[PDB]
């Protein structure tokens, strides 16, 4: 199987948000509307907004998953290298095979699915004053990296669930985990144009 990546707003109006980091050859995450592409650097935080127009039901929840974006790759699931996932850099909560990691957040649950043998992270769900909630991801290998992603691209495919895990919305978004994200983001906007 392969978990859908169409986009639906839902009855919430939910989406996604991205800050503006810009592409200094410092910066550790950067995003791209021309792209809808995500570059990181490895285990950094990537700080991802979840927008509504209406505030959903108590025991709403948001997953986030990863699948590869080439259509002969998407069945593989995506996870960890063989390098990455025996290093021990366990949070002490994430399953050390699973790539995205949520940081900062005691109450997010990993699940590795028992038909699909796909992983994800799924946390429940803005405070007085603002506008939106953010949540931060970590991405625990390079697309690079071998016996893993492999140079394949990847999406993230966010859903907001009911407390059954039925879909209330659905968003997505590229990306590559890299050296450079600044560097790769010019040089890929740049063959775009
Ligand atoms: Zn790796």
């Amino acid at each position: 199987s392969v978990p859908s990546q169409k986009t639906y707003q839902g009855s919430y109006g939910f989406r996604l948000g991205f800050l503006h980091s810009g592409t200094a050859k410092s910066v550790t995450c950067t995003y791209s509307p021309a792209l809808n592409k995500l570059f990181c650097q490895l285990a950094k935080t990537c700080p991802v907004q979840l927008w509504v127009d209406s505030t959903p039901p108590p025991g709403t929840r948001v997953r986030a998953m990863a699948i590869y974006k080439q259509s002969q790759h998407m069945t593989e699931v995506v996870r960890r290298c063989p390098h990455h996932e025996r290093c021990s850099d366990s949070d002490g909560l994430a399953p050390p095979q699973h790539l995205i990691r949520v940081e900062g957040n005691l109450r997010a649950e990993y699940l590795d699915d028992r038909n699909t043998f796909r992983h994800s992270v799924v946390v429940p769900c803005p405070e007085v004053g603002s506008d939106c909630t953010t949540i931060h991801y970590n991405y625990m290998c390079y697309s690079s990296c071998m016996g893993g992603m492999n140079r394949r691209p990847i999406l993230t495919i966010i859903t907001l669930e009911d407390s059954s895990g039925n879909l209330l919305g659905r968003d997505s978004f590229e990306v590559r985990v890299c050296a450079c994200p600044g560097r790769d983001r010019r040089t890929e906007e740049e063959n775009l144009r």
